[PDB]
């Protein structure tokens, strides 16, 4: 079934964050050099580039309903830009350490940031980007934050402390803590989007990807095959597959019903760091950022 087309790729400094715009034919990339880029992957032309800082820009997302991008960099700052004009909307120090992950609430004016300072912070853009909650309890770097798309009053944080914590907005203690048995930590967490299964997925430096039932807490499956640290693993929005990427330089596509590998790709850009999927499955697009640039693929 996998009819993969190489839509667009670009060689650059290491790409640490990547995101699809939901309606325009664009990907955002955030680079180790301190630049961020917006590319039109159909025309293969850059829309806009910004020198944000001199430090790596480690995380970035579109906020499409506000005409913004939001980015987090190793100078500890969150910055927001209007992507049509380049105007800087806000610039603040978010944490006293690196920002690993940013998540944008789908219907309320909230952003989450996860950090090496052991916390997740919630910022409200309709309250002047005020800090409104700090979620405390993790015991190592918070590597990834993700709202539950089926209930975005809750979100998951994946941590090098080997746990995922699931939290409710407004509550200081997690709803629960999942101990993953991934002894090298959790680098990534993602929710399965459909209502038939209460599942999430974690990736680790211990070479494993694990699928979890967050109601029963059982490990449903372990996907083995990567040979070095697994940077991410996600459920595709529209195809019954999982995409993972690793410091072994590969992307892997896995069947999300049988949990078997379907294809392994070495796109020739060295280590893979980050992932995005087009949110409504336009062309079943995925994109990944690597040491040496990024690629956009249509999976069929």
């Amino acid at each position: 079934k996998l009819d993969i087309k190489k839509t667009f790729s670009n060689r650059s400094d290491r790409v640490k964050g990547i995101d699809f715009h939901p309606t325009e034919p664009w990907v955002l990339t955030t680079l180790y050099s301190g630049r961020v880029e917006i590319w039109n992957y159909e025309t293969q032309v850059e829309v806009r580039s910004i020198q944000v800082t001199e430090t790596p820009v480690r995380a970035g997302k579109f906020i499409a309903r506000k005409n913004w991008i939001i980015v987090g960099s190793d100078d500890f700052r969150i910055r927001v830009f209007n992507y049509n004009t380049g105007e800087k909307v806000v610039d603040f120090e978010a944490h006293p350490d690196y920002i690993r992950s940013i998540a944008v609430h789908p219907t309320k004016p909230y952003v989450l940031s996860g950090s090496d300072d052991l916390t997740v912070k919630l910022w409200n853009w309709e309250n002047n980007w005020a800090l409104e909650q700090t979620f405390e309890g993790h015991e190592h770097f918070v590597m990834c934050v993700a709202f539950n798309p089926k209930d975005p009053s809750t979100f998951a944080s994946g941590c090098l402390d080997r746990t995922v914590k699931v939290w409710s907005l407004g509550q200081s203690t997690p709803n629960f803590t999942l101990t993953t048995g991934q002894e090298r930590g959790v680098n990534y967490v993602d929710y399965y989007p459909l209502p038939d299964k209460p599942y999430m997925i974690t990736a680790s430096d211990d070479l494993t990807i694990k699928i979890w039932d967050y109601q029963t807490k059982s490990c449903v499956a372990t996907l083995e095959g990567h040979m070095s640290n697994v940077s991410f693993a996600v459920f595709h929005p529209t195809l019954p597959i999982i995409i993972s990427g690793s410091e072994d330089g590969t992307l892997k596509i896995w069947n999300s019903s049988t949990y078997k590998v379907e294809k392994t790709l070495n796109v020739g850009l060295e280590r893979s760091w980050c992932i995005a999927t087009h949110p409504t499955g336009r062309k079943n697009y995925i994109a990944s950022g690597f040491d040496n640039g990024f690629t956009v693929l249509s999976l069929g």
